[PDB]
DNA sequence: TTTTTTTT
């Protein structure tokens, strides 16, 4: 009798474990007797409680193995080969319903029976984000579908605003649900090459503010940014693939993702600016900054730029048809608990809070 | 009859030990008979003594073996894999208490019969380090207290100071008191990725001497620390869950380790000096060396770079209740220890000889 | 028959031997019959002909191998296992002992009935030696207990003199008597990181004629050397482990060793004086030169700057209890030796002609 | 029936040959019949015609076997193993000899009945040669004494001249004689690294043309030769071990071999000229053109390049009991048939027809 | 039954494949049945029909195989170590035979009844080539004794001209004929390292189109070209050795191949002068422009590009003797084919066409 | 896969 290749591998599918250590390491774990073990009776880890009584017979087997790391090698390339078949084959719209999930599991970090941050805190930061923005939801919801339908030239948003506008820190927490990555243009032509490069394979992107030769009418420094950016059309309409870069590695050809400018108060031309959708103007604001000094187990907690925190209140706010239909199931869960262990008083108290400036658990 | 590759993998995970050449040189000592063994006779090094006699007989066949190399291959990635599951899975408090218990059981054989420790000598070096800086018994537990909450920006703090100043010294008994490595970031970083490599699965990293550009306008000689550091923003704060590379190996999506970033005082860039709990320095006092030069145990023994010095002095000063919370009967028994043979009057005496740079034993 | 793995892995060990090539070479040779081993015969290689007879029945199976490559591979990593035992257990006496008794093993086969040396030779070297400076012999004695010590940031010498001057010959015989290898700091501050790599298991280090800058008055070409010291300080402090580098492998984390540093006259950074516990400045002088133009042999045997000379020199001048016990048998043994083989006449006979300036002999 | 690796092993020990690709396409040839091997009745290479009729059975099995390149790997290294035994356990004087009856062997073919070569041209190079410097024979001498010697600090000769004055044709013919390694140090600091991996194991290295910087007054154009080599002081002086670096492979460690410097009429540092044991000044002469234009050949044939040209003219001029013992034989041998096949006369006569420019021949 | 591996590697040694990915995708098109297969029926490629009945079976037996790319290594190891064999054993006559082999093998195909190539066309090319010099077939002969005597420092040709004059054109037709590379010594010097490399084991070398400096006076653009051929003398003397490098490889040494130089006008350093054999200048002509005009085929086809022409000229004008003894048998034949195809009058009408500026044919 | 090459 001998190790079943198969039952590991359908543990590393169902865990989706992508590295051999790791399987190794957990898998071991299961070869004592399972009726007493107490990972099990402590419910520590849903990963191994749910899996020991069935692959127990085999981890012992396993444990006598003089092949051990073979066996895993091949476990975790199945895992591989699945996200690689997705990769391709996957459209934007089903590549966000991952997103979410990827998230709504996360919720469970802290709202799960560990408990481990107070969902309190996430509604007072749910409280605090919606007061950051006119129609803030909406705002949400617009950006949101604007980048997974990837319409060509209608694409870029500008973030403009002063300094310490929160603009990027919403990025940040935008960036949270779905990945992308931030970028600099204010280098100089030749450091572009590799910087461009930069933004290969991911689902959004975002740039940093620029350096501008006109924005030292402000003092704002005055670099290459503006004058670099006017001339890299085509990345920003998103026509026609394009070629990327890597240090010391070969070319990539694929269509430039779309993406967020953040900036500063530089003057633009006309050309530039008609790259753009749409433009918004931050501002640091009165309460809500001195809401954060007197709420600050938001900033603690890092609730503040989480994008577990937009799902919050993503879904407190918009209807059941706006989201990924069959994930809709889980969506009406999250509300049900919700809707049940948030009175809307707590949340007008959190809100009204943060409309006093103040504390917004009190 | 046959080498048990479990034996085998047993010694590896009981020792802890994870180098293959020292595992592999370890199990051969116990091809001689135990019955007759001079090391275990001697009792020189637990690591043999404790084992041989249970091993001899699998060792016997294990030297015959043709395989040996992979033998203790398996052997090492089943120490490596229980690492790499307690990486994820623990709390840093569980962490945390699982390298207080490695200290302590040594500490069980240092002032044993045979480790030959005199807790008088440690004492003095504790004496001589709480007078290195006579905050350092709070501040110690606030930096443990920072690095378990793990908090961002709050992951780093700052030791400015000249040579001398102490800032290693304290360095090296904390990052022996925790789990962690040394890190440096002086070059370019266009090849140097795989340092980071070091950063995978600690608790804790530290840099010191990371170099400025321009503290040659103060006698610093430049280097390209501040340059690296203040263009990777996140990692003070701790944001990007980055893919940690290795040599020939498999690499890890982590957020980067807390830490401490030590240096004779460079020029900062501002964008970087925000990222701490605290921007903090490290100044001379000449009456330490005073005391040292007085007080040449403390250095010989290096008892004033040890972690076990650092422990000596949180069970000495430290309420029950600060530690954490399951091993407290071994810190009681420790307190006992300590009170049974040191009167706050003898260890003062210690103390305030250090503070005017006499000598500690007295 | 089939080849005895163990017998191989033996001569392995009984040689020290590391290199697989080497390993491999030597063992080929026994395929031979010992019985006309013309090197047996003429006795000329000790690791030869003390190992043919008892190998050559393995050596004609090994001959007709398959795998050969394997086998020589498993015997060196047994080798190099047990080396790495000893770094990690070895008191920095007992190494010290061992390597007493591995020179002493040479100087048995060179005095011995093959005998190719000639004690007279030797001991005009050590003449020659001790004449170099006052009180030479104490001044090994300091540098060697330093070095078993290792007191940290207390664990550097500095030789200091003109070209010609003697401190590399002097190095040189150090090097020999300790074990340990040079490295070259006047590069590239990039370029140390595999060169220090090599320091990995050394018990010494030694830098060489260090340039620093501005010595162009003195006619000394700047250069390197000075900014690469005041960088590593760590290194010279000895505080702490550190990370070091290997091709094809995974680094190693260690305390670095101890040493010592040449100069030429240049500017010194006290930062780094500081550092060095103890400075010896040198002088050319004449009557050496001369001594030497007329006593070519010293030089062209090496002798000068053979630690196989200081030995002979500490026998020589140090009472029996200065050395670990269990050598002390040997060494009061080669006191023997010497004292039955010269007259003190000889030797005083020996020290002045050097002193004149004479040739050594007459 | 097997492929007997033994042979193979054996055709590559007694062709000395260290390529797999070269040794594996050469004992293929062994395939076909012997018997009418056109190859061996030809008699076009030894290497061939020797072994093929020996070899040829097991050459058959060889070429049916599904395993060529291992066997082929086992056998080269073999041979690679004898020459590090050999390294680490001849004289000096050793290898030359044995250098010196490997080039005696290409002689016997060279003027065999077989073999082109007119022995009264390479004596007419001979007698270029001798005429190129005074005393050249005697020059030689000292040379190769220096070189088995090998003396530290006394190590390197330094030829200059201007162009066309004969400096690397000497130094062809030196190290075509001793084995060695040319290489050239004009280039930047980074890739010296693999260059001067180059002389592992090497007995000679010659350093080609090394340009200083300054001096275009001599209308010598700059390059960093110069500056570059003093910092290698190290290497030249040959006191202590120096590790040395090939790509994709870790550091050896050993003495760096003696050799010699070319170089056009630059002025030098008095570091680096006062570690030149001897210098050669090189100068054009009219009637060596005027005779060489007359003469060519010398050229056509290389013959006043090659070693075997000074092996030629040392039999000529040194007396027997110059030679290392064991070749005084074979040294017998060719002095006779050399006096039988030239008399002084002739040899005179062609002396003076170049000293005449006139042709050498007459 | 199982694979012969040994009819593969006659396949591969039939065909001179020694790239394993062709040498597999050709195998495996010989598994479907030779007598439908339409490759076969086509008489499309020589490589395929010539061989596809004879390794049918087996190819059908490979297709099954496990060990696919094993089989295929072993066998393209084969046509590797011929190769290298015949590098270091063949006189250069033999390897210049050898390559004439091989282009009278492709034109038995070219003009066979397969032959898609006209006769006709390609003797129309022949003309216009001997129109581009004076004595065309004599300056032919010249260059070609030149490179197989490959004579010291009487082994390299320039050609110059202004552009447009057909010096590249002849070189590539040359460089076709002996086979050889292209290099491009006008980089700055450091990469000029990597480029020599391509230079190892080729037969023939050519120096595209060095750029001189100050023939901007005749609007000619500087570059780096004539001063690095300065700094390398002794690799076109060709008198002495020389290390040559490639990426990722450990270097070679060898003599450098003999070559071609070519440029525009610029002025020429006389140190460089001295390197050649002899100068040839080209010249526009007009009538060869209108020629091309009306006779397109020529360049359309390639014609005058390719060595084959080069090939027909000298079988048309060179007397048989001159070649090599072997192939005198086929010259002959080929001699009588064209004997055959045209008389002189049509070859000389031709040459008047030409000389007249009219179409080549009527 | 690193290391070397690339990158600087
Ligand atoms: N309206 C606001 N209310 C509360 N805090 C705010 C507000 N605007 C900005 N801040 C604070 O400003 C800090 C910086 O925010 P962020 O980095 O996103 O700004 P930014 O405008 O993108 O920055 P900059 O353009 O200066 O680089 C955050 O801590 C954020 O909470
Ligand atoms: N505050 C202090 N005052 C005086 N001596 C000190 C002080 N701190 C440490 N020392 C002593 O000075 C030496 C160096 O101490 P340490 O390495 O901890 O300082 P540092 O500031 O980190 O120095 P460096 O930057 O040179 O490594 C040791 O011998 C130590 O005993
Ligand atoms: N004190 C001395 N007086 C005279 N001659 C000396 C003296 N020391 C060394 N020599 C001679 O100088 C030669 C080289 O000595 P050594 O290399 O040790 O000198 P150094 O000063 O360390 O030189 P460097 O800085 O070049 O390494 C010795 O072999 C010996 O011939
Ligand atoms: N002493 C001499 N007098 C005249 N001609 C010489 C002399 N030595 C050499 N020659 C000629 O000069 C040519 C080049 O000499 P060599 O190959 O030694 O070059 P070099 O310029 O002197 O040396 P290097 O390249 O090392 O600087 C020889 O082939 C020969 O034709
Ligand atoms: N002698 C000639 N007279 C007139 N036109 C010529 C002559 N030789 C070549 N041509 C024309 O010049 C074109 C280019 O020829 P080719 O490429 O050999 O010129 P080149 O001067 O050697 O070029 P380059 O120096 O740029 O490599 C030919 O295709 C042909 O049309």
């Amino acid at each position: 009798k001998q190790v079943s290749w198969k039952l590991v591998t359908e543990y590393a599918m169902e865990t989706k474990c992508d590295d051999v250590l790791l399987l190794l390491g957990m898998y071991l774990e299961f070869q004592y007797s399972f009726e007493m073990c107490l990972k099990c009776i402590k419910k520590e880890q849903p990963s191994h409680y749910k899996y020991h009584e069935k692959h127990y017979a085999n981890a012992a087997i396993f444990a006598d193995s003089k092949n051990q790391k073979t066996i895993c090698q091949q476990a975790v390339d199945t895992v591989l080969a699945k996200k690689r078949v997705d990769s391709l084959q996957l459209t934007r719209e089903q590549m966000l319903t991952n997103r979410f999930n990827d998230l709504l599991d996360r919720m469970d970090i802290m709202f799960g029976s560990t408990g481990s941050a107070d969902i309190e805190e996430w509604m007072a930061g749910v409280a605090w984000l919606h007061c950051l923005l006119p129609k803030m939801d909406s705002v949400v919801y617009d950006f949101l579908k604007c980048m997974v339908y990837n319409i060509p030239k209608k694409r870029y948003w500008l973030f403009k605003g002063p300094i310490d506008s929160g603009k990027t820190t919403l990025a940040a927490a935008l960036l949270e649900l779905c990945g992308g990555k931030a970028l600099n243009v204010n280098l100089p032509l030749d450091r572009l090459n590799f910087e461009l490069g930069v933004a290969i394979d991911q689902f959004l992107v975002v740039f940093e503010d620029v350096k501008g030769t006109g924005g030292e009418s402000r003092d704002l420094p005055s670099g290459q940014g503006i004058n670099n950016l006017d001339n890299l059309r085509d990345y920003l309409d998103g026509s026609v693939k394009v070629n990327l870069e890597k240090k010391h590695l070969n070319k990539r050809t694929q269509i430039f993702p779309p993406g967020i400018v953040t900036m500063n108060e530089y003057s633009v031309p006309k050309t530039l600016q008609a790259r753009f959708v749409k433009q918004i103007d931050f501002r640091p604001k009165d309460y809500l900054k001195h809401c954060l000094e007197r709420s600050e187990f938001l900033l603690e907690k890092r609730i503040i730029q989480s994008g577990i925190a937009l799902l919050l209140m993503l879904i407190w706010y918009r209807p059941v048809a706006e989201f990924a239909q069959s994930i809709q199931s889980r969506i009406v869960e999250w509300k049900e608990r919700l809707d049940k262990e948030f009175s809307l008083s707590v949340y007008q108290k959190m809100k009204f809070n943060v409309a006093m400036g103040i504390g917004v658990l009190d």
